[PDB]
């Protein structure tokens, strides 16, 4: 449970100080995250401020680094808006942006420091929200836009695209104020919530690829084998080359039955079965078979643009630019190819490269897996059975822009959270002793450390994770 009225009041506070700069004609400096949640957040801001005639300059970056801020203070603008980032760096924000106004529309757990009055923090977790379940970066941006203007309710589907991108329904259903965003889109007719297969490929992928690409959760003896998916689908009575949206409601229900019975016969956990069929958000504003018709395929299209340093193009895709959509459509196939090869490399090199301690797996891939896929790689290590569900997994890779730095993402399960693990506070406390930058949610966190201190990090992160148990 969260205080929705208290958080809404803090939203009204940020809206009031933003209208302060809109009246004077100030250009809003928008810094957003490269993830699909961040791309949607920048698109919601661009449309909301556009309805007010305000000027804005959007930059889609990977993280709020120390190097970003000292280049950002000497810019030109008088107000800055951080969407889907900034909560784990407001200590550095009130130092480098002390002489500027800063708005932070983020949902990450924020480090507890006192903020300057010209820096308004709008974070739902300060009002009782779950960091990975109640609201995402696009959700904070949506409520910020909806308070600035009620007409911004037509951005409810774009906000849900970001929530599915951040996997805010990973347990199979939506929670928190995401349901309030859904009810806004339902009253406008731009959004429908079905109970379908929560797998990528509802619109553009054949049914056998949808089953073979399933990594969250995995379908036993079918994930990674398109041939066995073709055969299993056929002797159950389904055309493998048909699309899931081309299935009738009778075929979908029958498909769900065979899939659940399959997971049960092969010993899949109840939690994976419960999250296989759940909330799937569609939008009648788009044709069926188009990836924008479903939220997960929309977010995958947005992640394909941010993967190639083209997040601004994905922002135009959300806004309705059809030429940017045709260019974005040519980026997803290689994005899915690199995910499959990340899982291929994972299954082959796990038992020979992983560093297993008393409370963590630490896998260093070097350059075999790109730095923006270590989060997906850490989750794939858990869903493939390579790692114990109660022991977190951290995957490191060489940073794209600097070889002397390592990008790491930590993922774990809800069962390990019941034991006392807090990946966000563990990586934040570890990064302090490594000259690095850490932080994130209790179930998912990211860290950037120098490559030289890797062996020391493995020892410290295992001790730190061992302290927060009990
Ligand atoms: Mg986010």
């Amino acid at each position: 449970h969260m205080d929705k009225e208290g958080f809404l009041n803090k939203v009204r506070e940020a809206v009031d100080v933003v209208k302060l700069h809109i009246e004077l004609g100030h250009t809003i400096r928008i810094i957003s995250h490269r993830d699909a949640d961040g791309i949607t957040s920048a698109a919601i801001l661009a449309k909301a401020l556009g309805r007010e005639g305000a000027s804005f300059h959007i930059s889609i970056v990977k993280q709020v680094s120390e190097d970003l801020l000292r280049e950002l203070k000497d810019e030109d603008y008088k107000i800055f808006i951080f969407s889907d980032l900034g909560s784990g760096s407001l200590s550095l924000i009130k130092e480098y942006l002390k002489e500027k106004t800063v708005i932070i529309l983020d949902h990450h757990p924020p480090e507890n420091v006192k903020l300057e009055e010209k820096h308004i923090l709008v974070n739902p977790v300060q009002f009782g929200a779950n960091s990975v379940r109640d609201l995402s970066g696009s959700g904070v941006t949506y409520f910020f836009a909806r308070e600035l203007n009620e007409k911004n309710r037509d951005l409810a589907y774009i906000a849900i695209v970001g929530a599915v991108g951040d996997m805010q329904e990973n347990d199979g259903v939506f929670h928190g104020m995401n349901l309030d965003i859904i009810e806004d889109g339902k009253s406008l007719g731009i959004l429908e919530v079905k109970k379908e297969l929560r797998l990528f490929g509802r619109e553009t992928r054949p049914l056998y690829q949808m089953l073979a690409y399933a990594t969250n959760p995995e379908i036993p003896e079918v994930t990674g084998d398109e041939r066995k998916a073709i055969e299993w689908l056929k002797n159950k009575g389904f055309n493998p080359e048909k699309k899931y949206w081309e299935l009738s409601e009778e075929e979908k229900k029958k498909l769900h039955d065979f899939l659940i019975i399959h997971m049960i016969k092969h010993g899949a956990g109840k939690e994976d079965i419960d999250r296989l069929i759940g909330d799937v958000v569609i939008s009648p504003l788009y044709p069926e078979g188009d990836p924008r018709h479903e939220a997960r395929e929309f977010a995958t299209l947005l992640n394909a643009t941010g993967r190639l340093n083209l997040g601004n193009l994905g922002v135009a895709v959300c806004l309705g630019d059809e030429e940017a959509f045709r260019k974005a459509l040519k980026m997803v196939e290689d994005y899915k190819r690199e995910q499959i090869e990340a899982r291929k490399w994972l299954l082959q090199n796990w038992n020979s490269e992983v560093w297993e301690g008393d409370h963590v797996y630490v896998l260093y891939v070097g350059k075999s897996i790109r730095d923006t896929l270590v989060g997906i790689a850490a989750s794939m290590a858990i869903n493939a059975g390579l790692a114990d569900p109660e022991k977190p997994v951290i995957v490191f890779a060489d940073t794209d822009e600097d070889p002397n730095l390592l990008k790491g993402s930590a993922r774990t399960t809800e069962r390990a959270l019941a034991k006392g693990y807090n990946l966000g506070e563990a990586l934040r406390k570890a990064a302090e002793l490594v000259n690095g930058e850490g932080g994130g949610h209790a179930i998912a966190a990211g860290i950037r450390i120098p490559r030289a201190r890797l062996a020391e990090f493995r020892k410290l992160i295992d001790k730190i994770l061992g302290e927060q148990v009990s």
